[PDB]
């Protein structure tokens, strides 16, 4: 087991900045972030300081296309940083957003000493769209399986702004205003959430076969105690939770056959009256999944 130089460390550190700098310059953002969440990630592990990276970039430069992209970054961040602190919840979404301003001030950093100025080509215009889908989708990647916003797992309700906005994008309805009820919102309403009309946590509808987990020897403990709509509510709400960890097509096709494997899905598929058993087509809860696929595959067939 073994040792590396400072000399040595400092030159893979130059190559995780250029490879920073490079996705800045064009223009891939959530790659970026990425890239300079690496760089920080090595860095730290080695001990190095943005101090001891700075005189070793002396050859390399922030285009003024670089520094305006790092502007609008700038400012989509406090904005979106602003927009998330809500009456439903004010803590975890903000602390994550003004982090990932903290994490290009850090790329920064490694180039400029405290004070200097950032020199922004003015004229170079950088959508706010591109950009906020960009820190959603570095949020996405670097919180913690475990983090919530308010009720709802944070790379799921992250998922779920991406596609939001993506949508605004591709009807042509983007606008501060538009943007403002994705940033602001923490998945309130339940049955968009999770696109699944009959979402509730209370009895929701009368049911001839309500819904239950007795019969179905594999079942989380979780469940065993729910019934009707809000058993299928909670199931969903965890596929939708790990749909959320797919990283790419491959990833989420297998995510997908394990959880179509589990007897959660054949409760989800089995109809809870008579009548609509006859008719032979898929539950809501069912449609609602493969839309929460879908929801996933946009989020994910990107960059």
């Amino acid at each position: 087991g073994h040792m590396v130089t400072r000399i040595e460390n400092l030159e893979n550190a130059k190559k995780l900045w250029d490879n920073a700098n490079s996705m800045l310059e064009k223009g891939n953002i959530s790659g970026y972030l990425k890239a300079a969440n690496e760089l920080h990630k090595f860095m730290k592990e080695k001990n190095l300081k943005e101090d001891d990276l700075r005189p070793e970039l002396s050859d390399k430069t922030i285009s003024p296309k670089g520094y305006a992209i790092l502007q609008s970054l700038w400012g989509a961040a406090s904005d979106y940083s602003r927009a998330a602190a809500t009456l439903t919840e004010s803590t975890v979404e903000p602390g994550l957003v003004s982090a990932v301003n903290k994490m290009s001030a850090f790329f920064m950093d490694c180039k400029l000493s405290p004070n200097e100025r950032a020199t922004p080509d003015p004229d170079f215009k950088v959508g706010k769209s591109k950009i906020l889908v960009g820190i959603m989708q570095f949020i996405k990647d670097v919180a913690d399986p475990t983090s919530k916003i308010w009720m709802h797992n944070t790379k799921a309700l992250m998922n779920h702004k991406i596609a939001a906005i993506q949508k605004l994008e591709r009807s042509n309805n983007v606008n501060d205003e538009t943007l403002e009820s994705v940033l602001s919102s923490k998945g309130e309403n339940l049955s968009e959430y999770l696109s699944y009309k009959y979402a509730t946590k209370d009895e929701g509808r009368e049911h001839r076969y309500t819904a239950s987990t007795e019969n179905f020897k594999n079942v989380k403990e979780k469940y065993q105690q729910m019934r009707g709509d809000a058993l299928k509510t909670e199931i969903l709400a965890d596929f939708k939770d790990k749909l959320a960890e797919a990283t790419d097509e491959q990833s989420l096709k297998q995510i997908v056959a394990e959880l179509k494997s589990k007897d959660e899905y054949r409760i989800l598929a089995k109809g809870q009256g008579l009548t609509t058993q006859l008719l032979g087509l898929k539950t809501s809860s069912v449609s609602s999944f493969e839309k929460m696929v879908e929801e996933t595959r946009e989020s994910i067939k990107s960059q």
